[PDB]
C-alpha cells in the first residue's frame, strides 16, 4: 500500500518529534471517541494501533495528557502522537500511535464459551492478576480507568502478557469534584453508579473487575442488565437487596427504585461446582455494595488465589516461563508498602 509519512512526538520523553512512517491501515474499531487503525511501520515492521480522536485545536486532549504520564508493563505503550487534518475549516485529528497486541480477553473467554469449556484457571489467575497491577499502578495516581471490560483487556496468547487500553473514560478522580454517574460499561457498572452516585472513588475499577473474573469463572457475563435499571435487578438477584447502610455508602442521588426484598445467592451456588474456593472468596471481596469495603488493586494480587504465580516451579501450558509478574516499583506499592513481602516472594528479590 502508499506510504504515510508524518512527524509524529514521541509518547514519553520532551517534545522532539520525529520522522515516521507506516503502511497497511485497516481499521479495526470504532466509537464515539473516532476510529482505531491497525497499521505497520515501515522501518521496524511492528504492527501498531492508531487511535485516530477529532480534537478541538484550541482544548488538551485528556486521555494524551494521561497516556503521556503512564509507564507499565501492563498497560499498552504510546509509542507516538500526532495531529493530522481533515476537509474543513479548523477540522483537526489528534492520532494516538499505540502497541499493537494481537488478543483480547473477550475474544479468547469467547472461544472457551462457544467449545462449552471454561478457561484453565491458570489463565484466570494471570490475567486477573496482570489486571489489579495495571489498575494499582493507575490508581496511585489518582486515576480512575471507568471502562473495565473483557473488550479493553488485551493480550498476547504466546507469552499471556495482557495490556490495559482505551483511555478515553479515564480520569484524575478529586475529592468534591463530582462526575458523572452513566459511566462503564452496563454489564460491568457498579452499583453505586447506577444510584447515580457523583461522589465515588476508584473503586468502581475493582467492582468491574470483580465482574471480569466472575465471567471468566462462570463462561458468561454475571450481571447482564437488559438496561441501566435493570442491571441493578441483576445484580440483587445475586447479591441480595442492599441494606440501607449499603444504600447510603454508595452515596446515591435516588433510590425510589421500589425493590422488592431478595435474598443474597450463596456465592458458592452462583459458580459451578469444580469452582477454586479462592476464586469464589476473592469474587465476594470485589463484588461489594459498600464501595470502602473493596479490596484495593494491590490487596487484590496479594490475595490467596495467585499463590501459584508466585511459585517458582509455574510454567505456561506452551512450557514457557511466566511473564514478569514481581517486579514491583515504589509508585506501585505505594498504597501499602508492607504488602511487598507477600507480593515479592523470596525468588524474585531483589
Ligand atoms: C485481521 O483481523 C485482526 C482482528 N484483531 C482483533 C483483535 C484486536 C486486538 N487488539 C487491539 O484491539 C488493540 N491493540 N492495540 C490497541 C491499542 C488501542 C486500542 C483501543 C483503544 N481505545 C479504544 C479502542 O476501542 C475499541 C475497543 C473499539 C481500542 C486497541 C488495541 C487486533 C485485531
Amino acid at each position: 500500500s502508499k506510504v504515510t509519512t508524518v512527524v509524529a512526538t514521541p509518547g514519553q520523553g520532551p517534545d522532539r518529534p520525529q520522522e515516521v512512517s507506516y503502511t497497511d491501515t485497516k481499521v479495526i474499531g470504532n466509537g464515539s471517541f473516532g476510529v482505531v487503525y491497525q497499521a505497520k511501520l515501515c522501518d521496524s515492521g511492528e504492527l501498531v494501533a492508531i487511535k485516530k480522536v477529532l480534537q478541538d485545536k484550541r482544548f488538551k486532549n485528556r486521555e494524551l495528557q494521561i497516556m503521556r504520564k503512564l509507564d507499565h508493563c501492563n498497560i499498552v505503550r504510546l509509542r507516538y502522537f500526532f495531529y493530522s487534518s481533515g476537509e474543513k475549516k479548523d477540522e483537526v485529528y489528534l492520532n494516538l500511535v499505540l502497541d499493537y497486541v494481537p488478543e483480547t480477553v473477550y475474544r479468547v473467554a469467547r472461544h472457551y464459551s462457544r467449545a462449552k469449556q471454561t478457561l484453565p484457571v491458570i489463565y484466570v489467575k494471570l490475567y486477573m492478576y496482570q489486571l489489579f497491577r495495571s489498575l494499582a499502578y493507575i490508581h496511585s495516581f489518582g486515576i480512575c480507568h471507568r471502562d473495565i471490560k473483557p473488550q479493553n483487556l488485551l493480550l498476547d496468547p504466546d507469552t499471556a502478557v495482557l495490556k490495559l487500553c482505551d483511555f478515553g473514560s479515564a480520569k484524575q478522580l478529586v475529592r468534591g469534584e463530582p462526575n458523572v454517574s452513566y459511566i462503564c460499561s452496563r454489564y460491568y457498572r457498579a452499583p453505586e453508579l447506577i444510584f447515580g452516585a457523583t461522589d465515588y472513588t476508584s473503586s468502581i475499577d475493582v467492582w468491574s473487575a470483580g465482574c471480569v473474573l466472575a465471567e471468566l469463572l462462570l463462561g458468561q457475563p454475571i450481571f447482564p442488565g437488559d438496561s441501566g435499571v435493570d442491571q441493578l435487578v441483576e445484580i440483587i438477584k445475586v447479591l441480595g437487596t442492599p441494606t440501607r447502610e449499603q444504600i447510603r455508602e454508595m452515596n446515591p442521588n435516588y433510590t425510589e427504585f421500589k425493590f422488592p426484598q431478595i435474598k443474597a445467592h450463596p456465592w458458592t451456588k452462583v459458580f459451578r461446582p469444580r469452582t477454586p474456593p479462592e476464586a469464589i472468596a476473592l469474587c465476594s471481596r470485589l463484588l461489594e455494595y459498600t464501595p470502602t469495603a473493596r479490596l484495593t488493586p494491590l490487596e487484590a494480587c496479594a490475595h490467596s488465589f495467585f499463590d501459584e504465580l508466585r511459585d517458582p516451579n509455574v510454567k505456561l501450558p506452551n512450557g514457557r516461563d511466566t511473564p514478569a509478574l514481581f517486579n514491583f516499583t515504589t509508585q506501585e506499592l505505594s498504597s501499602n508498602p508492607p504488602l511487598a513481602t507477600i507480593l515479592i516472594p523470596p525468588h524474585a528479590r531483589i
